[PDB]
DNA sequence: TTTTTTTTTTTTGAGCGACTGCACTACAACGTTGTAGTGCAGTCGCTCTTTTTT
């Protein structure tokens, strides 16, 4: 659950950044899709990143 | 004095202060070894109000 919570903490926080670095969710493109980041996207969102990512943290060194 | 065209983004927080690991000597217990205090270095939280006057 700690991991779980901090990787959840971790995404609200390179989302939306703090009042000094412009988050990823300030965007001209995914404001169309969605207006609120909904946990569903959100878990939509890490599964894609699950599926598709992996090999990027998997390989690194 | 006449006239020619062209579609690609990129970036952005760092100093203050604590936690812990590693080393290194000072000093007491058993020349050598265990306990204690201090210093240097890598890593991590955090944080930067409030408003209205013709």
């Amino acid at each position: 659950d700690s991991t779980l919570q901090k990787a959840r903490t971790k995404f609200l926080q390179a989302y939306e950044g703090n009042m000094m670095v412009r988050g990823e969710g300030d965007d001209i493109w995914y404001q169309r899709l969605w207006r609120q980041l909904t946990p569903e996207t959100m878990e939509a969102i890490v599964e894609q990143s699950q599926r598709f990512l992996l090999p990027l943290f998997r390989f690194n060194q």
